[PDB]
């Protein structure tokens, strides 16, 4: 054992710099974004509104807190107060993000970080249909409130897993399909273009 | 590159003084406020009172910042816990500014400061004829909670995209016309003027 | 002489929060004063009212003070570097929610302006709020932990119109404000605690 | 003046060691609580629950606080933050207290610790009866969360002053007989025992 | 030898809060148990409660050990000065609402036993308890971010009542709390990540 877990958070509390996007030879960071819905709690089909439980499974690399693994553990988990951490947003939300679980990520010895925060949070979206069978579909768009596309580019997962897995079998809705498209957007506000990642949520009350 | 992004943030985080405001030649730090209604979220004409969504969209110009960007990156995004930002507040806000977004502003290397919470906050306002097709008429004013006309001056941007352009779709209601004008006010309080934007929320309930 | 990077490091550096600032062991002399902006609940059966207001506090700080004869005589200084009094509301019945920024204003004789906008709840005479007389709602706000050897707690000089800074577009109307001085001992302890208790005369409109 | 305030406050907050109790001789601390009832907001006889504003008075003593006060001040207004504060917690609490007032303690020159926080909490215990004349009779145990007996006792005091004599005239309820006394428990967790004081509230609707 | 100053001095000054207590890479062994204290709401449409608890959690950490043989073998620490176990109910659906003082206690050999009361609410399945049979709500408590090599969970050994700690006056009665240790692999995820199933059998009382 050569750094044990005490030596590689310490060095990573050290030297890591929260505050610095992790940017390479001038590339974009790819953060890679997938929700995994686990609840839908309350759907107000008059004023368009959602609460929603989802883990926002949140990816990229750092290399500047890769370590030596050889003969060390190749991964830890790390305080993302600890950690750079890409300034993700859901444009139409409309309550703060209520973070559910401990504030950890995983950060793997190559520098790749993965953190994935249980969310509850309150959407603006399209309910309408929700008690028929087609269902309802809530777009929902997470992108980097502050920077755009040369400095972070934002693409949904890599795809096996089925959209359900983890949803609640106790909600009174069903989800019926889940995609995840791609956009890179330039908003007259901004003349740089910023991406993000649609997630459509086809969903439905049971019968 | 002379200065990377490591660089600019370590000498912004360890020289910035968030106390102090960047007036220079003792003349007001010009602060631009423009308000962005992303949505309306509850309207009740009985108590006049009025949840809304908008981006605080704020600039203003702190030289203490600046950097040599000639062989340097331009911009980088800060914690505005490491930066001064103007104390800025809704005269007839009746709750705390929930703010929705990362707490993080876009510093430009000659000292351009632009920092857009997604806020929401409920009002005290003109809900009177929001089910009539002229609408209601919501006025809001922020200014600087502290800072008199002779440390702040708030102007409202030079207005170039339509007043929806980033309003829900999904709303119960929409918006007929938003307009933004500067007012100085002498107080009872206190002896000096304290400058704030008025913005008028023209809206109404979808027929 | 001083830029306000100078004043504001000055009391940074010196200014000691938590240190009252009593001289000559004369109380530390706190104007209070209230500027009711809404009344945004009432309650007739409970007792019980949702108010916005501006609490208006000075007081004198010399510790504070610096040379301005070639400075600025006035900077925002965050009130987590200054000594503010020990305040409360001994009918509040909710934690104060301050709806502004937590910066007060110090001119360079050492005097200190604070003035937050609160939202907080009352339990208070609510009975005739929807009468022509209207109810009157008294608050007491006084030191919670300093006795009147310490802190002397005065309400401000009344100037102006009482509703110059209320809503307009509240359900309420406010019929009258007026501030007064309460000198008081208690079972608790055998030295004296300073209020100043508001009388809130107000009235649903008709 | 020997030592003036600023001088006893600045060696409080430079010794005063806030995570140690102060035991003496392996003798117990010695907390004394009494709660003076301020207000009943809210009742359910249904579900058994109350909503109560209340001064959580609290003293004991710290020796690592005295001073030699001949020519000094006796007495100071400290921050909690930098003193042992005792880890008191109501046992049938269903919501966390909500601290209404500042968190400050008084100090004594002989070390004497008196800290009496405003509280409003809710709890669960029986509110039967309330809208009888016999009224309710609510039990609100308040002891160490994880002192016990050797390390902290727990005590009531005396009936000085009547048990109104700081409740809202203005409250819904009336306070009928108020009886605060004290209990050491051992429980089934833990081979120690646990002090509490179990505080009474016989109480009513008004009629 | 060691008062209790030195020893939450020595804990302070070295205990790394942010570094797991593996031994011999195995994992660290937290025992967690649920003691349930109040059922507050429950509502069988949308399958949700809200409920009390003691969260009880122990595991070893063998960094804070210090000699006890003239000297104090347990105190009190502020959970911010330790390690500890990143647990999370996976069916949670507020964040953990703690409502105790956050403090732990420290055993000299390294024992450390956390018992936050928690209030929380929950997605799970509340049919039939208007019944005699009750509704069955199972919660499940694992480490967030710590696969079955770094932390295994596994429920206490409790010799004490169900109902031991549960309020009399609650709207609800406990029939029956089982605890049960799974061990899963998700798609998401290369590794086994451990819980604990609680199963809080309850019914409305009669
Ligand atoms: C990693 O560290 C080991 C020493 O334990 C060494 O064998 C190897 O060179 C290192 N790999 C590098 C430097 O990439
Ligand atoms: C910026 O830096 C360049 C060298 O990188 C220098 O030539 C130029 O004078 C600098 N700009 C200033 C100091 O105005
Ligand atoms: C303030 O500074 C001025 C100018 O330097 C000086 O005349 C005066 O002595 C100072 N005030 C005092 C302490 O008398
Ligand atoms: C307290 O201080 C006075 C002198 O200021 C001294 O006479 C006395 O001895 C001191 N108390 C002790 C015994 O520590
Ligand atoms: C604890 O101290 C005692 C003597 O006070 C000693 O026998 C022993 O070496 C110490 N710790 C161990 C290794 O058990
Ligand atoms: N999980
Ligand atoms: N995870």
């Amino acid at each position: 054992v050569e750094f044990d877990r005490a030596d590689i958070l310490y060095n990573i509390r050290q030297t890591s710099r929260p505050d610095v996007i992790p940017t390479q030879r001038d590339r974009p960071v790819a953060v890679s974004v997938s929700l995994k819905f686990i609840n839908i709690l309350e759907v107000n089909e008059i004023t368009n509104e959602v609460d929603v439980v989802f883990w926002q499974q949140t990816t990229w690399s750092d290399r500047t807190l890769a370590w030596n693994s050889s003969h060390s553990p190749d991964q830890v988990s790390v305080p993302i107060s600890s950690l750079w951490v890409p300034d993700l947003a859901a444009y139409n939300a409309i309550s703060k993000p209520e973070v559910l679980t401990p504030q950890l990520a995983r950060v793997v010895s190559d520098g790749e970080v993965l953190y994935m925060p249980s969310i509850r949070q309150r959407f603006s979206c399209d309910v309408s249909g929700v008690d028929t069978e087609s269902g309802a579909t809530c777009r929902i768009k997470i992108g980097s409130w502050t920077h755009h596309s040369r400095e972070i580019s934002v693409d949904p997962t890599t795809e096996n897993s089925d959209d359900s897995e983890y949803f609640s079998q106790y909600s009174r809705f069903e989800i019926l399909d889940v995609t995840q498209k791609k956009n890179s957007v330039t908003y007259s506000c901004c003349p740089e273009a910023y991406e993000d990642v649609e997630v459509s949520l086809n969903f439905r009350k049971k019968g």
